[PDB]
């Protein structure tokens, strides 16, 4: 009966039927985005109203629509025509991926460029790359993809080994026209293959790895009810899935004695951007919003047992809409398991003679997605001791270019003639906070050093300070690792037994934020990425740090627009947006396929509990 | 036959016999430190000379000696009387732990203080705490411990719940005198118990945890030969153990094709300090050098199977000397196992149709030690992809005090009337580098932001810069998280296939360094802890960042003295010393026993290999 249950195939089919009946889903219409909406605030009292949000594209050139449907009542709640030049283009459609290569294949400028390089058009793959917003006035209001070319020598070849540098094309994917072909000159196409399953490159496979078997002979310690409600070691939550955000966690709460205590109302990765740092005109426009432009959830992998996820795994198989509104299942798209996590607590006491050891565990909820060359794993962890953690795992194949003769300040060499432009992968976690309920505030906590003198004669004292963020205008914060800066979310109306407000402390990794010049297109479009932490007052339409329509959308929406409202956030329903990312100067070791690298953040209880919450964990 | 084998019981007994025969180990002598020395540089050509270093204390008040013995040849190599007032007191002896309480029990000032607080002397435990160097001239040249008191209500009671604040004593443990008793006034002794095995506090133990079974049905993938030589998934190393440093890794190398390539010659935690930040005179002198003053290795726990270490574990049982030179085995004191580590690399390629997934693993070498209230785990990890990582796990019981009425800027409240003074746990990892051999250099690498303008018209470019550290005077470096600062150790004479020097990149956690005022005693004694990274030219007598004798030893030795030599470190035999630590403002959740918290660092290959080193890892 949960209003947070996953969308069923039946609900998606019903949205399709409702849209059809209403005249909104004729033969030229395509669903670019479809997702369930969360229940409104205080709606637990009322009966269920399952609502779905839909972005509908029109392949005949007509304007797209944003539509909200009540699947419960069989009605269209709202439907509005979008002016994309103003508010943004809809997300890239999967069916458009192939169109760039297809159109370019009969374009005389493209063919001339390929001929200059002695490349067979039949062997030239073209990546369908988001366009962003630059100096090309004709693109405003048009659905444009840009194309970069890679040679594929045979069907099983890794085309990433063979970038065609000095060449880029721009394509209007609706009118099916090539708007521009830019050829700045030939570069050698790197010749070495990158086929990581070819025995010639791998050499003889290791025979040294003996098996590791992870089993749970009594099954797992968590239960799943209502399709997606998890209960595990005092934790309770609902595992949602959205085609844009991927796995979304709802109603994270911890059962402390008798009382179910909320911690986080909703946790998601609300955006992720991959800005490239190569000033070549062939690539200087490249910034991929995997979440906002491409919808990462939709490309979630089916995860194979004992391979992607090891141990006793329980899977969810989320259902999404295809381009026509038919349900499609992502089989085994979400892994859920618990795993051992080393020592939890240990003390061997001389005076009492008592030796004590307890083991830790974490609940793991994950998925893995692929967009082009990139593959990302998104992992949420809940620990016995109350810690909540997110980790992103980045792998795949590095996006390549030529490596310039005589080197580059903005590109790494991976193989002879083969380059990897510098880039970042930057995430925004949106944490709709509910520390013991919705009345929350955030404080920035810094370590405070003290001077040797009166009151500190030996010069050993140190302290800390906390600054409450009272209004949104003062809640745009940067990291300070040197001073141990963290942020505490607390509930000023809920005190622990020591009469202190209950709280959770956010620990960041303090990685560099967005490096681009502040006057760049990307600094405006990914404004969120320029600062480590933002706090907003909750609003049901403030979902993404980049706004609803990111594709070919200038600044104007998202977090900078939300915080201009300068709302009170001191003991209110608030949302924390944490920016965190990797800055990648590719190494030779990343080629021809990249070993996982990670980034993340965690939140630990900070006087939330009245003592350790893991005193009741048993021995052995 | 390895010259890096663990010390055997026979060798320790033989050192005892050699010392006895030489007149150096009569009945008033005690061994404060005994360890094997590493072979000298280029000594692989010559026959084995196993040498042992010994610090010998004399309980009758005579001066201690530093002695080097050749167990191979049955000789004393050198023996020198120490002037402790100058060079430092020997490490605290285990037999001295009990002496502080024992002496204080019949001291009329101590008894008067306890009587004022209505405390039974029979129930008052006294912690034997290192003294440091402050304003007390009479302590110079004397072995002093300071005593802080805790009430133990019954034999199995956790005395840490009941600190006796306002009271401290100083004791000369050789002459067996109480030098000073300071009573600044009564504080309430906190009354609540902290007995984490008492059902009244734990409540009913959870019955919800189902078993997790980790087995290896064909045994582990690593081999152990010569007692302590490990071979695992291309890695080779020797696992040493020293009573001061604990687990020491030697000869870390990676077999790349045919060639065994050195990476790190020796890795250890060469010091660890716990400075306290409470300006009360009762505690303002508290700084515990667990490694240098107490010798952490000697208190290594015996680790129980399926409990401290889970899975298919191979143990080492290192042998150490007792106070009289007899061998004593630390049974199951070192755990060795491999464990699964999630996804190593993954890509699902649209164009080629090939889907590829490989699992990661790490080799784990660990031990756990206990000193008083503190328990620390030291973990070294080697990963398939060439990454080397260290992690410290801090747990135990927090060191307590009274919590002052009306609060404190330097102390946390844990329970009614119960305080936890702020402190840090700061480690020094000494990495005797050997990237493809001994000719190494270090560069500091920062991200470089670029301005929008000519050559960067879209304001997207970013870069990096590397600064070679050429001499020791310029090799004292601080973190800069905001600019993504790392340090690369490379070999300028060994290039990869792309003609770039092979290297490894050190990634720090960028936690705060030593917070104490720069004019404090602790800032001078733990100078290493004030900066994140030091690089020295290798010398066989430069072992610890705090010098050989840390106990009651002022500034004058250690890293600041080593780098004054201003030696060339640009393509030379060099040593990196990385400071890293935790800054602990104790939380209510840390009481009555602390959940593990962690800190560490890692090194990743940076063009060391000619491509990914894990292409030959098999499927599933
Ligand atoms: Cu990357
Ligand atoms: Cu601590
Ligand atoms: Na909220
Ligand atoms: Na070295």
């Amino acid at each position: 009966a949960s209003p947070f249950r996953l969308a069923s195939a039946g609900e998606i089919s019903e949205v399709q039927g409702i849209l059809r009946t209403a005249g909104l889903l004729g033969p030229e219409k395509r669903i670019a985005y479809l997702g369930v909406l969360d229940p409104a605030r205080g709606a637990g009292s009322e009966a269920e109203d399952r609502r779905f949000r839909v972005f509908i594209h029109d392949v005949s050139g007509a304007r797209p629509q944003e539509v909200t449907v009540s699947v419960t009542n069989g009605t269209v709640i709202s439907a509005v025509e979008l002016d994309t030049a103003a508010t943004g283009e809809l997300p890239v459609l999967e069916e458009e991926f192939e169109v760039v290569e297809q159109l370019l294949a009969t374009d005389e400028r493209w063919l001339k460029a390929l001929a200059a390089r002695n490349l067979d058009v039949s062997k030239v793959r073209v990546a369908p790359l988001s366009a962003g917003v630059f100096e090309y006035a004709e693109e405003r209001g048009r659905r444009i993809l840009r194309g970069l070319a890679f040679v594929q020598d045979f069907p099983e070849d890794s085309a990433w080994a063979h970038p065609v540098d000095g060449l880029v094309a721009y394509v209007d994917v609706v009118s099916k026209e090539v708007t521009r072909v830019i050829d700045t000159g030939v570069f050698p196409v790197p010749a070495e293959h990158g086929n990581y399953t070819d025995p010639e490159l791998t050499g003889p496979l290791r025979t040294t790895q003996k098996p590791i078997s992870i089993t749970q002979p009594e099954g797992p310690s968590f239960t799943v009810t209502g399709g997606n409600h998890i209960e595990w070691e005092k934790w309770s939550l609902d595992v949602g899935f959205d085609v844009r955000e991927g796995v979304v966690l709802h109603n994270i709460a911890f059962r402390d004695g008798d009382r179910l205590r909320p911690i986080i109302n909703r946790a998601s990765i609300a955006e992720m951007v991959v800005p490239y740092g190569d000033p070549s005109p062939i690539r200087s426009w490249q910034n991929y919003f995997d979440t906002g432009e491409y919808l990462v959830g939709q490309y979630a992998n089916s995860l194979e047992l004992g391979c992607d996820c090891l141990g006793d795994i329980t899977y969810l198989s989320p259902v999404i809409s295809d381009a026509f509104g038919n349900p499609r299942e992502i089989r085994n798209g979400i892994c859920m398991h618990e795993e051992d996590w080393g020592i939890l607590a240990k003390h061997s006491d001389l005076w009492s003679g008592i030796n004590y050891t307890r083991r830790n565990r974490r609940m793991v909820i994950s998925f893995f997605t692929t967009i082009g060359n990139y593959d990302y794993g998104f992992y949420w962890y809940l620990y016995l001791d109350g810690t909540i953690e997110f980790e992103a795992k980045a792998t795949g194949v590095v996006f390549t270019s030529a490596f310039p003769e005589g080197g580059s300040d903005n590109i790494s060499q991976l193989a002879p003639g083969l380059g990897a432009p510098f880039h970042q992968h930057i995430f925004s976690a949106r944490l709709d906070m509910a520390i013991d309920g919705f009345t929350n505030r955030v404080e920035e906590e810094d370590v405070v050093r003290q001077t040797m003198g009166p009151g500190n004669e030996r010069g050993n004292a140190f302290s800390r300070k906390r600054t409450v963020l009272t209004r949104e205008s003062e809640a745009v914060r940067e990291a300070d690792a040197r001073t141990g800066r963290t942020w505490i979310i607390s509930n000023p109306e809920s005190k622990n037994r020591l009469n202190e407000p209950v709280g959770y402390k956010l620990h960041a990794h303090n990685q560099p934020t967005l490096l681009a010049d502040p006057g760049s297109s990307i600094a405006r479009r990914a404004a969120f990425a320029t600062k480590d932490l933002w706090v907003t007052r909750y609003a049901d339409d403030e979902r993404y740090p980049t706004g609803d329509f990111v594709n070919q959308h200038s600044g104007g929406a998202g977090l900078p627009s939300y915080i201009a409202q300068d709302r009170d956030i001191d003991g209110q329903d608030i949302v924390v947006w944490h920016t965190f990312g990797l800055t990648h100067f590719p190494r030779v070791e990343d080629w021809p396929i990249m070993p996982v690298d990670t980034v993340g953040f965690k939140l630990r209880p900070e006087g939330f509990f009245d003592r350790s919450p893991v005193l009741d964990v048993p021995a052995n």
